[PDB]
This record gives C-alpha cells, structure tokens and sequence, in this order.
C-alpha cells in the first residue's frame, strides 16, 4: 500500500482543529461543526511526489476513558498543536498538549507543528513574534493559518508529514 501518515490534530475546544481538517479534506471551510464529535479522515494526496494517505484525528479533548486518549497519541504519528491567535488560553495550553504527548509516547523527539488559527481575524491577542518565542523553544516550524481562507493550510498538514519523515529517516 501506499505510505500512510497518522497525523492527530490537538487544541483547545473552538480552535479550529474541525474548520482546519475540513478545509484540507473537503476543500470547504465550515461554520459550525459539533464541538463534540471527534473523527478521523483520509485524504489521498501527493507531497512532494510522494503519493500518500493522510489519516488525520480530529480530536475534541476528554474521553469516555483515558486509555482511548493514550492509545491515539501512542498511534498518532506527527501532532498539529493548534491555538487561535485571538484566544491566549487555547494558546498557554499549547504547554500541556507538548507535555502529554511526549510524556505518553516517551519520547523526545515527536513530529508537531504549532499552528495559530483565525489569522483572518483582526481581532488577535497572541502575537506572531510570542508564537515564534514558543516555536523557537520547542524546535518546531510554526505556520499561521486561517481554515476560513484556507491560507496555511495545506503548509501546516504537509509541514507535519515533513517533520514525520525527518523522525523516520533517523
Ligand atoms: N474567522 C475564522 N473562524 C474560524 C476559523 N476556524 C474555525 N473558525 C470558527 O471557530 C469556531 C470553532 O471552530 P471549530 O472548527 O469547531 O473548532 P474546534 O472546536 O477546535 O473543532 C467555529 O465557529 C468556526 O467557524 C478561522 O480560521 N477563521
Ligand atoms: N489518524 C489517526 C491518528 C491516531 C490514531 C488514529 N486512530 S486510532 O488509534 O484507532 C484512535 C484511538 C483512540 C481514539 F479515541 C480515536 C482513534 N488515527
Ligand atoms: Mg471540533
């Protein structure tokens, strides 16, 4: 079969991580989805002329028991940790998703990207330069995204396998 990548999309409820898996599956930006309901999609796409599966979680935070949680970062091959630039919680949560993932794959050394969503939003309490503060810190690319306008996305979804590939090739 052809290569798969298991990406899992991670942030605080109203982030985006639905708007955003949206846009790159379907190609449409969606005002209103469930902030409950927590899929997964497949997309067959070609990055870098490498044709491929994306297999992406959109998660949406507790589980009914948290082995679910742990068995999906477990699985989860690269993370998109994303916040939203006019939310500073969602955004000092970023800590807590880095931590948990590393913490239940007992690694170092796990793909992520720091996405900030809703760049087409004049309205903004997370500045880029603090975003890249925390990018910088981690060793991680940081894109800007708006699911709205679709700027960002396909970046943000092919800079993770990126990273995916830069981990397996070790
Ligand atoms: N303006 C704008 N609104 C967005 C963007 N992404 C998501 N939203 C809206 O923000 C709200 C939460 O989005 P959703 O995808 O459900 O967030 P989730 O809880 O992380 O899955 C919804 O009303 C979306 O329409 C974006 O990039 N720009
Ligand atoms: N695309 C991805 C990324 C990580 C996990 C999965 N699927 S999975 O390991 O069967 C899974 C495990 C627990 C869940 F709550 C949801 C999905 N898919
Ligand atoms: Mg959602």
């Amino acid at each position: 079969g052809m290569t798969e990548y298991k990406l899992v999309v991670v942030g605080a409820v109203g982030v985006g991580k639905s708007a955003l898996t949206i846009q790159l599956i379907q190609n449409h930006f969606v005002d209103e989805y469930d902030p409950t309901i927590e899929d997964s999609y497949r997309k067959q796409v070609v990055i870098d002329g490498e044709t491929c599966l994306l297999d992406i979680l959109d998660t949406a935070g507790q589980e009914e028991y948290s082995a679910m949680r742990d068995q999906y970062m477990r699985t989860g091959e690269g993370f998109l940790c994303v916040f939203a630039i006019n939310n500073t919680k969602s955004f000092e949560d970023i800590h807590h998703y880095r931590e948990q993932i590393k913490r239940v794959k007992d690694s170092e050394d796990v793909p992520m990207v720091l996405v900030g969503n809703k760049s087409d939003l004049p309205s903004r309490t997370v500045d880029t330069k603090q975003a890249q503060d925390l990018a910088r810190s981690y060793g991680i690319p940081f894109i800007e995204t708006s699911a709205k306008t679709r700027q960002g996305v396909d970046d943000a979804f092919y800079t993770l396998v990126r990273e995916i590939r830069k981990h397996k090739e070790k």
